[PDB]
């Protein structure tokens, strides 16, 4: 893999993991198995988090999380690069830390007065309980993007993932990255995930579709966006081949879309046909981001879409039987 | 007759910068009509070229405030109206003041100390129009501001207060806060299914507003995204609005209203498990129009009949005008 092969950009947290007990799920009001947004209460929680000496701090984020997975998958030093917004604060060097030493190539904006965007991840046993404080993770602008420095990573690039998420961010640098893929024979990656679905957003994802060689979504995301834009069926498999046949843009031969459904089958459409992949166990949270991960370090190397899908399985795996989306120091996938 | 500051709206302000615009226009900055974009900056020359045109206006927008503003021309009292959300320490910030006192809406705004006021281009043509929003300020809006006592008199005076479901993104504090005192304290707290929630974290603010939601208003594709997102099988509209209704109650609530507008097909009103169903009269952004109307009607104490009539005829007035303006006085029985 050539150096920043791969580039993401996306929305970055700081997850703030921790082995947790009842008294501090009861202190801060916090359930297990749900994801909610952080408010004035939960605030001071992320001091008592700090304040532990076994915490773990990731450079998190959906597509964060998918370029470090890719990372740690190549194992070949450089390969990845990641732009996206963070915060003037102690959280924001500690994403800096933690880029580093998951070995991307991280190009972050500071934003001058938004605290750096973290997610509390409070552990027990097999379960997490995620409280996000979004904060300068939506302050991306493409002034940044522009800058030399900055769009040396995009022309370093020859695959290119960018979640959804953030056209509600910066549609600007999503288009602008798409189009320049398509124009200089580069693959751009996108999946389904969306905050809310607005006349703004709907008509952002409209223009960048044609662009996408590659979309990425779970079957939930996949039968809203069969819904919005009118398909009557609510078939994976034919939702996942009507997504590979949107209008494609100048300069784009084909499209492939993969659609997890968690223990069924993962979905690719590819030439007009759907081919279905069983999920394979290993030996006996984040998953979806390291599926995308394991999948995008196989095409990194030019595989076949069963070495693809096999490899997004295993990483997927691995992330499942660890607290937050952390992973061994060296992968063991054939 | 409605008492001073009885119904108050909360959201996301924009200076909306109307001006009829021609093929030339379009086509010089690359602008689609009916679409709705999202600017990262102001388009600087696009801004002095709108500003530089004859039929120019400068509209205290958002969708909650346009309803607060048709609301207040709908009741013609004084004083009637408030309107709490934030903006940014420059010349749109006082514009968008001016333009609020000129509407006749008492309006508190956070003003942020770095963010300019967001802003809306309304590039209209015929009967179509097309945004390019520069939200800016409006996303920094801080439960601090809403806490201050003079702000707070607000929600204190108000019997009626109307949020939109976007707003969660911004201030799930804030909304929080004013739904459990409305529930507390014999108040109407009233939302929309505006930008319905895909992501967990944002679902899960929504689930904890919703027991305290009297009424709720949606369009047929916003309740039909609500349906699927929270894994309704039905996909008629008639049965979602009673589904939605009929969510879990808070403590202090007795029911639920869900208005659901169709375009040119009839308003759906679910109430005390029953469905009943108003079609559109017509007159010889309609959505944020037509709960204002609503919310008219809903201040005076009267039917819901009542309240749809007004919000088709404030709908039926807007959409006949650039942007959501109106004439001075209304003219509805």
């Amino acid at each position: 893999a050539s150096e920043g092969v791969l580039l993401g950009m996306g929305n970055p947290l700081l997850d703030i993991s921790a082995v947790v007990d009842d008294a501090f799920l009861t202190k801060y009001d916090i359930k297990l198995n749900n994801a909610i947004l952080a408010e004035e209460k939960h605030l001071p929680m992320y001091d008592e988090l700090a304040s532990k000496s076994n915490v773990e701090y990731i450079a998190g984020g959906a597509t964060q999380n998918s370029i470090r997975v890719a990372q740690w998958m190549l194992q070949t030093p450089g390969a990845t690069s990641y732009m996206g917004c963070i915060g003037k604060d102690k959280f924001g060097e500690e994403m800096k830390k933690n880029a580093q030493a998951a070995g991307v190539t991280a190009h972050y904006y500071e934003d001058e007065t938004a605290p750096t965007g973290t997610c509390a991840v409070c552990v027990v046993g097999g379960e997490r309980s995620l409280i996000a404080n979004l904060s300068a993770a939506n302050c991306y602008k493409s002034e940044h993007l522009k800058r030399p420095e900055n769009w040396a990573l995009v022309e370093k690039a020859k695959y290119i993932y960018i979640a959804g998420f953030f056209l509600t961010v910066s549609p600007d640098s999503i288009q602008l990255v798409a189009e320049h893929a398509a124009a200089n024979n580069k693959v751009f990656l996108m999946n389904l995930s969306a905050p809310f679905i607005c006349e703004f957003f709907r008509d952002a994802q409209e223009k960048v579709l044609p662009y996408a060689d590659y979309i990425f979504g779970n079957e939930t995301e996949a039968k809203i966006f069969a819904k919005v834009r009118g398909w009557e069926t609510e078939n994976i498999e034919e939702i996942a081949l009507k997504i590979s046949q949107l209008p494609l843009a100048s300069g784009k031969q084909k499209r492939i879309a993969v659609i997890t459904q968690g223990a069924d089958p993962v979905v690719v459409a590819e030439d007009g046909k759907v081919k279905t992949f069983p999920v394979i166990l290993l030996p006996k949270n984040g998953a979806g981001d390291a599926f995308v991960g394991g999948f995008l370090s196989q095409l990194v190397l030019g595989k076949g879409i069963e070495d693809c899908v096999r490899a997004g399985c295993y990483a997927a795996n691995v992330i499942i039987q660890r607290p937050g989306c952390t992973y061994p120091e060296k992968p063991d996938f054939n």
